C-alpha cells in the first residue's frame, strides 16, 4: 500500500518521499537529521484512519542527498518552508495538515505564517529558539568525530527511549552516520535565530498545536511554553523527548489523528 | 549565628537559626522541614547586609515538639499561619520569604494572606497536582517509607547526588524520622491547597517564581503556564527541587539580587 519513490523540484532537489492512504493530506516533516524512516510505523496507523500521509528525507540528508549545497548550508526555517512548498507543489498537495519536530517545528510554523492558504493546521514540537555553544562548536570538527559525538548524544541523552532508538536498525544508523556532519555544519548556527516566534501577535488565533517532551529537562523548551501561553496557543506534552515518533509511535500517531480530526471539525 | 528554640501560643516549640543585621530574609524549608540544608547560603546572604532567619518545620527534625494538628492534613494556609506565629515571636514585622515545594505554597499563601508582613516572595516548584505514587506511600510502615523516600530524594529530585550525600549522617538521620511524618501529613492535602487557582489575585504582586533547570518538563509545566498567565516573573535555577543544596552560591546570589530588586522598587 505504500508508495516509495523520488521526485525532482525546479530548485535542484531530488527528494526521496513515501506516501500511503487516501483522504485529507497530512505531511510529516522530519527533524534536522532529515530521516523519514523514523515515521515508518506511524505513517501506517495514521493512513488507516482515512488520510493520505506524505513524508520525505530532507534536502542533503539520507536518500534526498542529491541537492545543491545551498539547501543544506546556512539553513533557516524560511528556506526549509520554501523547500517543503516545492515538493507539495510537485506532488499536487494543495491543502495540508503538517507535523514538525525541532528544525521541522521551525519549518511548520514558517509554512503556517508564510503560506496560510496551503496549511489546514500545524503541529510543532520543541522549536529551537536558543543558540547552543556545544552544538555550534561541533561544526568545526572532522566528519568522524562529529558522527561519534552526535550518535552518542542521540542514543544516551535525547532519544527518550534508547531501546526504540537502537531498534531503528543498522541501515537507518548508517544513513544517520553520514547526516550528522551535514546537520552540524548547516543547522545549529542558523536555525535558532530564524525561529518565526519573534512576533507573538502573529501567532494569536492561528491553527497551531504546540508540544514539548514530558521527559526533556525544563530549561530546554521553557521559552516555548512562555511564548505559546502569551500567544494563547494550545500547548501540551507528548511522552519522551525529541523523537516521540520513535519512542512512543502509537501515542504520536493518535495525537496526529485526533489533532487533525479536531481541525476538520472546526473547518466545517 | 544564633541557634536556639522558641515557643508560640499554638503549642509549637520551634528550632530556629538567625544571622546578620539589616532587612529581614526568611528561608522556609521544603516539606522535609530541615533548615540545615540552608547552612552555607545563610552565611553568604547575611554577609550582604541582611538578617537571615530559618527554622525546622512543625513536627520535623528539631521542631518535633508540636500538636499533631501542625503536621497532619497540612495545607499552605496552615503552614502560613505557623510561619506568621514564629515571625511574631521573633518580632520580625516585615520580611522577604523564600520557599520551595510545600514551602513555595506557604510563601504564596503568606504574600496573599498577610500583605503588610511580606516585602516579596520567592516560590520554587509549587506543587499543584496530586501524585498517586506519593499519596500511596503514606499507608506503608515507617522503615519502608524512610528507605523508599531517602532513595527518591537522592536519585530523582536532589539535582546533585554528591552535595545531597555531603549533608552528612546527622542530617540524613533527622530526614529518616521526617519521611513518615511528611508522607502521612503532606502529599494528600498540600496540592489541593495551592493558592494559584485564582490567576487574577497573583497579577501585580511582589512574587518571583522559579523552576529547576534539570527537572523533567512535565513536573512544573503548570507553574510556567500559571506564572505567564498572571504576568508574574518566572525563571530557572540550576538543578531540581533543592537548589540551596545542589548550587548554594547560585542560590545565595539569587536570594540577594531578588531582595535588592524589591528594596529598590519599595522607594
Ligand atoms: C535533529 C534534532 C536533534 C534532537 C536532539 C536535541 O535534543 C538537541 C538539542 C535541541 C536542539 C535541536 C536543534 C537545534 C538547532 O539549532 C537546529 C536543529 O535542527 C535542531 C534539531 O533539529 O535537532
Ligand atoms: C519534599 C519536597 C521535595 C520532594 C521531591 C519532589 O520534587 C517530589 C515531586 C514534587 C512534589 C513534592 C511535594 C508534593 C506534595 O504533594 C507535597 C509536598 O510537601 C511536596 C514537597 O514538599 O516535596
Amino acid at each position: 500500500m505504500r508508495t516509495r519513490s523520488t521526485i525532482s523540484t525546479p530548485n535542484g532537489i531530488t527528494w526521496y518521499y513515501e506516501q500511503e492512504g487516501t483522504g485529507p493530506d497530512i505531511v510529516l516533516v522530519p527533524d534536522g537529521l532529515g530521516e523519514c524512516q523514523m515515521f515508518d510505523s506511524s505513517v501506517s496507523q495514521i493512513a488507516a484512519q482515512g488520510f493520505r500521509v506524505t513524508t520525505f528525507d530532507m534536502p542533503g540528508m539520507s536518500r534526498s542527498a542529491k541537492a545543491p549545497a545551498e539547501t543544506y548550508t546556512e539553513v533557516t526555517a524560511q528556506k526549509l518552508a520554501s523547500y517543503v512548498i516545492s515538493i507539495l507543489d510537485a506532488l499536487d498537495i494543495k491543502h495540508a495538515t503538517v507535523w514538525g519536530c525541532s528544525s521541522g517545528a521551525s519549518t511548520v510554523v514558517a509554512l503556517l505564517l508564510g503560506y496560510p492558504d496551503r496549511i489546514r493546521n500545524a503541529m510543532c514540537h520543541e522549536l529551537p529558539t536558543k543558540l547552543l555553544d556545544h552544538l555550534s562548536n561541533t561544526a568545526v570538527l572532522e566528519d568522524e568525530e562529529i558522527s561519534n559525538i552526535l550518535a552518542n548524544v542521540m542514543l544516551n541523552d535525547v532519544s527518550g527511549g534508547s531501546e526504540a532508538w537502537q531498534a531503528l536498525g543498522v541501515e537507518v544508523h548508517a544513513r544517520l552516520h553520514k547526516n550528522y556532519p551535514v546537520w552540524a555544519r548547516g543547522y545549529p548556527r542558523t536555525i535558532p535565530p530564524s525561529a518565526p516566534v519573534q512576533d507573538v501577535e502573529a501567532l494569536r488565533g492561528k491553527p497551531l498545536d504546540w508540544t514539548v517532551g514530558a521527559a526533556t529537562p525544563t530549561e530546554s523548551f521553557f521559552d516555548n511554553i512562555v511564548t505559546a501561553t502569551k500567544a494563547g496557543v494550545n500547548i501540551g506534552l507528548l511522552p519522551g523527548m525529541a523523537f516521540p515518533y520513535v519512542s512512543h509511535p502509537d501515542v504520536f500517531a493518535k495525537y496526529v489523528v485526533e489533532t487533525t480530526q479536531k481541525h476538520l471539525w472546526n473547518s466545517s
